[PDB]
């Protein structure tokens, strides 16, 4: 026979979960089955396998209850939950030198403990910190890395932000793409059509080394379902909103040094827009945000820890004017796709900074409205949709939701990383 | 139930034998059931994990059948040998930085994955290349760090030797000597009297951080059974030797910068003795050993890679006068033990440099002759040891047997290193 | 011809201001024409280079006219300031093991650039990130090495914090512990009682490698003159102080994963102490404190970036009980010392955390209050203040004033370690 | 005023000579008069300085009298000799991650200090071991920084060889690919048409990043001269050559991992092609060369620290009909170049494999013979050389003189170079 594992080397998912990169290996978990079907009629028996960081319950979004959940939901299926040391506290999910080089170790030495009991091996890594793990792998791993085919994901370095990659980060990625153009069995996996270009361009990545991981959202997921008015106005009756006034919605991770989320320019466009709130629901609380929108006389509402149920409902209020995102380059971001699924009916409708995935999500202005990363074209860009007829909404809102089940479905492009893994190695060897 | 696992973390030994270390592990193999029996006395129900860096299969010492052998040892036993990543070729064991950075976390990953299937572990950490793991375990293992005992063993960087030792060793040893002192659940395991004092005032490790790991030979094996005076003259007709002259013997590793054993001693004290032919049998062929035989003129047996079947004879030969370790800092060397017990009836008896363990193993002259480390007092030895009458050469081959069967019998060491961590394991939760 | 060169390879001081590191550099200044007499009457010329790390101007610290002061300064005694690349973005002046690596060889590269132009060099290293450059000097440095002294001062990582330290600062501190053990031309510098003892116990090091380097304030100095009472109102006029209440006065850098000021443990404490007024003036401002006096409801007043003539007033004023000082480890901090000194006409008397060079600052409780690190013990300790008599108070008062005299003269000091280490340098050739 | 610095940034050169880089070195302080009034004409008083590391005297290569002429050349004309940190022992010139960050590390801080006393620098950072000077400069410099240039040459890690560089190499090379397409002040020198092709299609590096530091060798310096008759078999005599009459030369260095010089497709075609004569050398003797040797049945002669005027003289006698350079693929080799000058009235013709810069410098076939790697392939070629006609190999001969005329001029190519770098100062303030 042939019995087939994927090894997910994720930076968050089990004990941590903050953004897309848990949010992946959440919606990862759901579709296990039905892929584990799909290959089956492939000829391969898969299994899967997650390695993750060792954290310390003390780290910003810890779960232990996750961490069983997911460590019993692999079980169950043949697979494992593994957590890796890397050579830190524990207390963070990010590094230098030492920090990738402990993490790569171990991610590569997951992936060759797999790989002798197995006769394929997927090992699916993600963002610098798990880089060097092909090169590892391939470098020394003998008769048992030739089992196995690399796919590497979820960011490399670039020169598409202010901030300098440190050179740790620029380090590992130059690692990355040197064995993606020196072995046959190492790819970059590509999440968005800003990436594969900006790959190839940045990093020299031949055609054939790059595969489909491209960013979606899983659209039937319950947490996406559609809601009536009442329950709306009950999941946002303790929210804090003011009776006045129409909303611009946004949320995620806080941005921190190295990640510039654009809170900052919805807020200082609040100054010269009259009629608007902004709702600004960062995952932890964000004490500087609020020193800013004092600054600049803006009332906004600033949220932490929100559920997906409540910004599931304000997304869906008449009261919603926009849901705003305005990251610097986010290479795949999948935030804009929820909000243009979650008000397929109803509510905000989307406002994309000109960078990164954002365009492409947006359809360079066809399901959405691009602006430039400056506070007066976000300003404008607001008054830009208020200005649009219900006639003009109601065709923009269409489009949107049609883009989601398009590009953006997370069972058809799973499907897409695997079929394409799995054809591959069907080449290779 | 409590199920117990040693995690034996060592530098050679599956993949790869050339010296102790690789001794090390044959020999804990071969008494790997006696030590369930023992422990399961004691209520523990032991399993042996091992692992090893990964290695090419071009690496001086490689044998894939010796992997085969141990990988089906250690899997009947219910445990694992395990090749272990680290950041390298795999052609050589040692390194700089990265090869031990990535080492031990591997090894540390492999003590924590070991920890999370059993009750409580002993890992016994050895070499420069391991000497982090017990602080990777110990910051990050959380709860499984807590079932864990650490014994980190052959080597702490020292001023002993000439060689000032690599900016990574110096680290490597610099940290657990840290993690000795701060966490109750490592100790340093001191293979020799003088280690055990070397360490303990070089880094200031408290009395209770120090374990018995000390090192010995298993007497009853078949290698070192005694042999009849028709069956040793077989084996010595196929290495060449001169019709006449006494015989000098040494063997070992090949000398390399890191470490010196006295092979260029002997040569230049050998124009002093007259009618002595030294016999010096290296692991792999030695071109610089043969410069200064031509250099002196000395005449010479340079032997490589031999059996210990051929050895053996050649240390009970009566043609044979003495067996040299001349090693400038040995810690904890066992070459002298196997020879003080391969001719307890016949043949050599040793010479041993006054540095290091050789002292202690010698019973500072009462088991055999020490000198100093120059071409000149090697000579002075030679001597000293011709001009023995049987009444003092029958008495110092008995002393030095004796010695070994109450100090330095392995099954007996084995078990004061097993006791001890036992005993350990209380005394922490 | 004998030219002498102290080389300071300080974190801080030119460019960047925060902590005691900054105000030993501004000491050494101010001393420097004082100091060069007297060791033009030992037979040399003297000459100071100071090597701090390269800095970006937006970071906490940054004076570019005190740069410039300095620059001036040094270069009028034929001297030299030089900024050392580290391998960071140069927003703070700390790291991990690149930031210690690239710091400490451009330091060891300032050492021997300045042994080629000199006949004796005196090399005095700053903390974990400059404890590699002995090694690096010695080890490669050739007949410049053999010119240099070294001595190494500020801190170790020991396990006298809860804060594991980290494994940059374990394998930097291992390394000079190993060379000092290694060279005579290695001394390490001790700070304090506390320093010295623990050192040499914990570190293994020889009395012989430890060289007086002890903490000290320059109290001639005018920052230190005595405040005339209409003079200290006026300064406080400004601060927010409550018009009741009586004060426990503290200050220092904002506490950090590294380090643990005690100044949540004072706020703990106002807990327990109604009409006690914690005035806790913090280097940069300490939103987390207010959030934390908020919780408590004590009446705490939280400043920031003070000046240390604000800073006298408060400690001088009769509405002041005591000044606190509550540090989990302090090595030989000068901020005690500070305090003891301007009230020695009237004021706060210390509260000293009974670890670090604490209690020998207060001389073991006849200079001020010694006290655990609790919140209760705390609070017990303010009362043993407020419960002394006025006639105690003035036994202590002066009492703390004598012992900065006798114990913790800066100019004093400074020269003890200047004639140590000339003296060192005559020993080894 | 403005006063220009060349900081010439070089592995070896000066303590060390052993390899190219070496050459490239002894040419450049050559030239160094020619181009301090060349670059005066166009307004810069330039002055040369020269890092290298720490070497110890022990090392291979090592001069004390070199590096003192170098010294004193440089100090005559306003310039400096600095030995640079790094973090071995100096008794190799290379290393993995120590070795590179602290030589790139002092590097850098030489630039720097260079650049506060001057007012514009082109600093040429040398292999690997310098890669990240330029990074270093441009993230921490700040004010300075903006007054340097920047031009890596001398390789960059690629996919060409066999060999798969070490994961230091990569990092490095990584690290200067990532400044080199991010800032105007970081270009890669490159060396030959093959490197800039290669540079652009591996690490995505345009063009307009390139500046010119081309491959040369220096016509008219007295080692490259034609001689008479007499005096080649007066340069022959005094080594053992036996005369069967002619002879293909291809002398080089190790064929070994990493370094292929293809010696052998040569052997075997010609031991096949009947009457040819094949002779060999190396720079230090190859004893496995010597193997190669005793295995077939053909002449070869170990050449060992042979001047440069024994080697001419070999070339240019009418037995050497070809002489043959078959490297993996050099990305910059001179001794073609050698070849065609030297052998210009009387010698050898060029033959070149089609592999790295070759095909350049033997013009595509025009001015030598191109083939490709495999050894019926050698045959084919060295059968169109034994084959020579007159209006073929006089007008050959005369295009491979022309051409080093033309394109290999080493006075043409650093002024080339400096031009470039003093043209690109402009455009970048
Ligand atoms: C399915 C998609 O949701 C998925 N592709 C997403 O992956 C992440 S990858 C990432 N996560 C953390 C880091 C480290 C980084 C950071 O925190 O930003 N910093 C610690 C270095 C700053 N990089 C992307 O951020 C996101 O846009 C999106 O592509
Ligand atoms: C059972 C006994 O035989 C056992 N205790 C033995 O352990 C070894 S420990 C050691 N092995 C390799 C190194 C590194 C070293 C090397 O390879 O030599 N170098 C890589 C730095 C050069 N250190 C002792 O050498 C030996 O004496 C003896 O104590
Ligand atoms: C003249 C005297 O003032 C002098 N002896 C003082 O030196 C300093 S040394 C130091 N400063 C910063 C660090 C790093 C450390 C930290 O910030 O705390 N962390 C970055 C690792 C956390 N170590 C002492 O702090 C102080 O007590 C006192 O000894
Ligand atoms: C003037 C010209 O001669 C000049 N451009 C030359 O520069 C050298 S650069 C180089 N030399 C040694 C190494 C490292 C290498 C080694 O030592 O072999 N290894 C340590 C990584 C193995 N890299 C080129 O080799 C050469 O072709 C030629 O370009
Ligand atoms: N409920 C909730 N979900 C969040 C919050 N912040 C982020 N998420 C989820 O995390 C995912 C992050 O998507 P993405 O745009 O890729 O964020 P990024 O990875 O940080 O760039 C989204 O799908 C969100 O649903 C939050 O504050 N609350
Ligand atoms: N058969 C054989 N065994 C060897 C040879 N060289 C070393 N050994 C074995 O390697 C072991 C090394 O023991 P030890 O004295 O500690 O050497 P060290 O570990 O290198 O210091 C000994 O038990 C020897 O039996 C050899 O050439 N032949
Ligand atoms: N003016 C002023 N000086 C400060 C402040 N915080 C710290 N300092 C100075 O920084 C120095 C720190 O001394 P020390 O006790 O060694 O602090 P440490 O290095 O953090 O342990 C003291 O001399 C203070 O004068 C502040 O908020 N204002
Ligand atoms: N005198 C002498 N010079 C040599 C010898 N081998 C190499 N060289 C010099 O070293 C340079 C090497 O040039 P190159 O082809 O670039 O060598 P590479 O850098 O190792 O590829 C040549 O210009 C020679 O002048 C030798 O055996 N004797």
């Amino acid at each position: 026979g042939r019995a087939l594992a994927f090894v997910w080397l994720m930076v968050e998912g089990a004990q941590v979960a903050a953004g897309g990169v848990a949010g992946y290996v959440r919606n990862l978990l759901d579709e296990q089955d039905a892929l584990r079907d799909h290959l089956a009629e492939r000829g391969w028996s898969v299994e899967f396998v997650l390695g993750e960081p060792f954290y310390d319950p003390g780290a910003p979004g810890y779960d232990e209850e996750r961490w069983r959940r997911v460590r019993e939901h692999l079980a169950a299926r043949g697979g494992r939950a593994v957590r890796l040391v890397s050579d830190s506290d524990g207390l963070d999910g990010w590094g230098e030198e030492r920090f990738f080089h402990a993490l790569s170790a171990t991610g590569a030495q997951l992936v060759l403990d797999t790989a002798e009991r197995c006769d394929a091996v997927v090992a699916v890594s993600g963002t610098s910190a798990f880089a060097r793990v092909p090169g590892m792998v391939q470098r020394q791993g003998g008769e048992l890395a030739a089992k196995v085919l690399h796919v590497h994901t979820f960011g490399l370095a670039t020169h598409d932000t202010a901030h300098v990659p440190s050179p740790a980060e620029i380090a590992a990625d130059g690692d990355v793409a040197f064995w993606t153009r020196q072995s046959d069995r190492v790819s970059v996996g590509y999440i968005s059509r800003y990436t594969a270009e900006l790959y190839a361009r940045t990093y020299a990545i031949p055609a054939a080394a790059l595969l489909p991981n491209r960013s979606a959202i899983p659209r039937h997921a319950p947490r996406f379902g559609v809601l009536t008015e009442e329950r709306i106005n009950e999941r946002i009756a303790g929210l804090g909103l003011p009776a006045e006034g129409e909303f611009v919605v946004m949320w995620g991770r806080n941005s921190a040094p190295g990640l510039d989320k654009g809170y900052h320019l919805l807020l200082e466009a609040a100054r010269d827009l009259p009629g608007v709130v902004p709702v600004i629901a960062t995952r932890r609380p964000d004490p500087g945000l609020r020193r800013l929108a004092d600054r600049y006389a803006v009332p906004a509402v600033l949220l932490d820890d929100q559920p997906f149920t409540h910004l599931s409902a304000l997304l869906q209020s008449p009261r919603t004017l926009a849901a705003a995102f305005l990251g610097e380059a986010e290479p795949g971001a999948v935030s804009p796709m929820e909000a243009m699924w979650v008000a397929r009916e109803s509510g905000a409708l989307v406002i994309a900074a000109d960078t990164g995935n954002l365009p492409e999500v947006v359809d360079d202005g066809a399901a959405g409205i691009v602006t430039r990363r400056t506070a007066a074209d976000v300003a404008d860009a607001v008054r830009r949709v208020r200005k649009l007829t219900a006639d003009e909404r109601r065709r923009m809102r269409a489009a949107a939701a049609a883009r989601v089940r398009a590009r953006f479905d997370f069972a058809a492009n799973v499907r897409e990383l695997a079929d394409a893994a799995v054809d591959r190695l069907a080449e290779v060897s």
